[PDB]
């Protein structure tokens, strides 16, 4: 019933048929993403249309397109034809990783130089990279991936431990064409083993861990009804998978009394960038836009009980399609459980003697993706006391190469010649604000020091200002740890019994943002890593920071192009975008796997309710 | 048998008597600090001697006294007259607290004011506060409390949500005199309730909430032997208690195959401050030094099993002295268990096929205090990988006044005529450093951006530097979060498989420090708190931020005096300072009971292991 349910398989295998029929859909054609849309603004509007987008890419090297379904009608609603060359290539299909290591292995080029380096090219496995753009004038409006080469002593060898520097390799993964092959020279093969199940290198186990045990005899305090809609605690919202996005949190809304009073329309990281900081030519080009080239979703894993998710959980198997249009579950995708949280208020008074203790918990929702070497867990948290979190915890191997002699401003040392570049891991969180509705302003708020003098004669006064952004071109903000920077997000139509708007507050963690110079090709690509927050005014086709079609783009797209229409963001319908990121210097311990590291945000009600939400906690 | 064991009641008996015997203890003394001293420096230190250090004021008016008591021994080792209005006052005595409301209510103008303002002077509670340094001559030498009232209007009511702005007194509670009753103007008494245990308040309460139950069916993983030593996956360290400093802990260290590696020799929280930056002149004066001037340790909690810790606890009960002698138990008042931490290294390799999964987890160490209106919580992390984590918790009620008609810039609104001051926490953190020895330096280590250009020619590239703190004169630091800055304590001669020293990084929130002006008079009590980062070298009676005797005491004492030193710090022993708080403009929901809100810091390895310590941590 709900238009914000997990898209089924028959809605997948419904999708392929239509697109079939309208004759989208023969045997040279790819399905590259696949996902439903969000209803349009208006409440009730249509009944029942579930709407699906889908890029269309064509093997023989014709033009893809976009195509807009019905799987309700059964009808096409749109297809245009895309011309890369100016907005951007397709992602990257899953066949065509596996396509780079085998040209390869067949180029002259490529087998000298590993001859050279006296390696065995059945030992040589190619990690195949997004290619970015760069000086290379053939590349345009062709589909290339780079490959850096690693060497796998046996098959169940860490082939990261073995990278071979001084190579790297373009391919055009459409017409099969190894483009170009660069050799810079030789550099040792780092020959430590990095394989974190070798006894040799673990040592004997720990025999030392006595186990915790988490139940919950009664069963979980939240419901799942219709499939994807969660209660628990007062909160009210619907868990949504995207396989460019992952998870998706829509209609967050907390019970007050007898209102449901709605807080984020929409939730979800819109993009994620990881740029390298090496200035090697062998990695100088090397920026992941996991979200956006790759798409996060497709990688998800399916997590063990007891392992990956401990306690009481309850399971979403989200369905995709593969690259024909096929359904595919991936089985146990998401987690969601609820977890004790210490305490949440506590006062022992003297003049009344009340003792009072309460304890909180939180909902946690979650899923991991794995890219190639890195693995990245998302997780969003609510709180009993109107609290939203979302922490990202990154772990898996670090992307090594060797460790030049004589050292480097830019590579970290963990193994005897073994490197690992410098680089960030940078989160876009699109929230679509909906503080009571839709009718929602931002404030900056900074503390104010004052100087002592008249009217603050003893020099211990402080205060705040706010200043609200009333139009998209001064809605780029930075942070500024040092005055203890916010920013709230107010709905001024809606007031407390104080007669104040409503408001939450976000908390950054105030992590630098992209480090490149501001010229670089990345900089523009991902401009919107540049600044800490963004505002604009809600539409309907502006869904990335970095646009629809990131794969081999230039600039021109995404959220420099959204504000410049300068739109009125005072008390309309607007949408945050929050930058933050980590700053990875790896150090020996991240070294042969990587333990994990995370960041984040947070919201907290700022006058939001008219007192503490949680005085209707039992004591247990 | 352990130098580090916790004071035991016998010991506290013995110091009684010797004092007594002494002399020293006659009805007219009160002790106002009883501790046990730390070993002094010394790899060979065999003979035991427990010595303990007193502070004993004088209820008649004559010197205090500073005694040091060899409880082996059964001797006096040396006893000194104090001169208060040089070196500060000793700390506040619990029995002082009910002196203030008693001699007010005899002084014929606090009941003038409280007749105008048709108040029953049996319902007024008056708060302790303490005075600091202001312009008063005549209080210079002298021990002042400063009293605000508020109302009770039954037994169990909480006075907090009826504070009678507009008056102040001052007392001398030693000669039962009240200096001044300054009245500046009628505000009427807030007269909604806060009884945040009232149905009528907090309506009916929820039924939701299921159980979780976390239990240990094997026992939990750590060992306690001589009463307060803890073994617990590699870590080794001694859990001290302290009536002033509260919990503190010993001798921290790390198992590295066979060798105990030290790393940080006595952790803790050396003083916090309260300032409020209302410039009323009713609360204008307001700063609570709650270590050093009220002693959190001697208000620890008693903490309840299910409530305040949840799981298989293994309870600490420290013994401290009343104001007389005698040993008094805090039953339950340190609480140590371990957790889950969700997951600690995940890797899925399609190269090799190995899914990898491993789980995190921490042991904690906590207690809470109450003084006066707020509780806090401070909670000490270890976890598996190395990491050492603090955690602050602060929640109570918050300090209220009246919310002045036509507003403020330096209040908060909670309720309807109820205002709440803007105020902060904040937290300095003493770690006397022990780098795999006691040889350590401290290096500044910043985010470095590259401009574009030759060797740059992609403008990706960035860096880092490292600066070296060689003397006390430039240890002074300042946060720097857009930088990145973070700071790193390494030890020169002990060097990595790699040939690097060894080093720990401290990871800080990068939350504002002391707001007020820098010529006020609590800016130059609290000179600790105007600076993120301090470092000095060790010296035995340099234990304190703010000085030993923090009451009245007029500035300067403290770090300030001992940086001013100027001494060597580049790879000596050394101590790292490390202030961090919470700025509070008080919300709505803070009312009528504040859900808890957390600061701290980290401490994370860097090259200190030779590869990641956790790869023998078993998949149980
Ligand atoms: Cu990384
Ligand atoms: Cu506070
Ligand atoms: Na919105």
């Amino acid at each position: 019933a709900s238009p914000f349910r997990l898209a089924s398989a028959g809605e997948i295998s419904e999708v392929q048929g239509i697109l079939r029929t309208a004759g989208l859909l023969g045997p040279e054609k790819r399905i590259a993403y696949l996902g439903v849309l969000d209803p349009a603004r208006g409440a009730g509007s249509e009944a029942e249309d579930r709407r699906f987008r889908v890029f269309i890419h064509d093997v023989s090297g014709a033009r893809p397109q976009e195509v807009t379904v019905s799987v309700t009608n059964g009808t096409v609603i749109s297809a245009v034809e895309l011309d890369t060359a100016a907005t951007g290539e397709l992602p990257v299909l899953e066949e065509e990783f596996e396509v780079v290591e085998q040209l390869l292995a067949t180029d002259e080029r490529w087998l000298k130089a590993l001859a050279a380096r006296n390696l065995d090219v059945s030992k040589v496995r190619v990690a195949p990279l997004s290619a970015g753009v760069f000086e290379y004038a053939e590349e345009r409006g062709r589909r290339i991936l780079r490959g850096l080469a690693f060497v796998q002593d046996f098959p169940e060898d860490s082939a990261w431990a073995h990278p071979v520097d001084g190579l790297v390799a373009y391919v055009d993964v459409v017409s099969k064409e190894v483009t170009r092959v660069i050799d810079t020279g030789v550099f040792p093969v780092p020959a430590e083993h990095g394989n974190y199940t070798d006894p040799e290198l673990t040592g004997p186990l720990r025999t030392t861990q006595k186990p915790i045990s988490i139940t919950q005899p009664e069963g979980p305090s939240f419901t799942v009804t219709g499939g994807n809609h969660i209660e628990w605690e007062k909160w009210s919202l619907d868990v949504g998978f995207d396989v460019r996005e992952g998870v998706v949190l829509h209609n967050i809304a907390f019970r007050d009394g007898d209102r449901l009073r709605p807080i984020i329309n929409r939730a979800s990281i819109a993009e994620m960038v990881v740029p390298y900081g090496d200035p090697s030519p062998i990695r100088s080009w090397q920026n992941y836009f996991d979200t956006g080239e790759y798409l996060v979703g497709q990688y998800a894993n399916s997590l063990e009980l007891g392992c990956d998710c401990l306690g009481d959980i309850t399971y979403l198997s989200p369905v995709i399609s593969d690259a024909f249009g096929n359904p595919r579950e991936i089985r146990n995708g998401i987690c969601m459980h609820e977890e004790d949280w210490g305490i949440l208020a506590k006062h022992s008074d003297l003049w009344s003697g009340i003792n009072y203790t309460r304890r909180n918990r939180r909902m946690v929702i979650s899923f991991f993706t794995t890219i190639g070497n890195y693995d990245y867990g998302f997780y969003w948290y609510l709180y009993l006391d109107g609290t939203i979190e979302f922490e990202a915890k990154a772990t898996g191997v670090v992307f090594t190469s060797a460790f030049p002699e004589g050292g480097s401003d830019n590579i970290s040392q963990l193994a005897p010649g073994l490197g690992a570049p410098f680089h960030q891991h940078i989160f876009s969180a699109r929230l679509d604000m909906a503080i009571d509705g839709f009718t929602n302003r931002v404030e900056e708020e900074d503390v104010v020091r004052q100087t002592m003098g008249p009217g603050n004669e003893r020099g211990n006064a402080f205060s705040r200002k706010r200043t609200v952004l009333t139009r998209e071109s001064e809605a780029v903000r930075e942070a500024d740890a040092r005055t203890g920077r916010t920013w709230i997000i107010s709905n001024p139509e809606s007031k407390n019994r104080l007669n104040e708007p409503v408001g939450y507050k976000l908390h950054a963690h105030n992590q630098p943002t992209l480090l490149a110079d501001p010229g670089s090709s990345i900089a523009r690509r991902a401009a919107f890593a540049t600044k800490d927050l963004w505002v604009t005014r809600y539409a309907d086709d502006e869904r990335y920071p970095t646009g629809d079609f990131v794969n081999q783009h230039s600039g021109g797209a995404g959220l420099p192009s959204y504000i410049a229409q300068d739109r009125d963001i005072d008390g309309q319908d607007i949408v945050v975008w929050h930058t933050f990121g980590l700053t990875h210097f790896p150090r020996v311990e991240d070294w042969p796997i990587m333990p994990v590291d995370t960041v984040g945000f947070k919201l907290r009600p700022e006058g939001f309710f008219d007192r503490s939400p949680v005085l209707d906690v039992p004591a247990n």
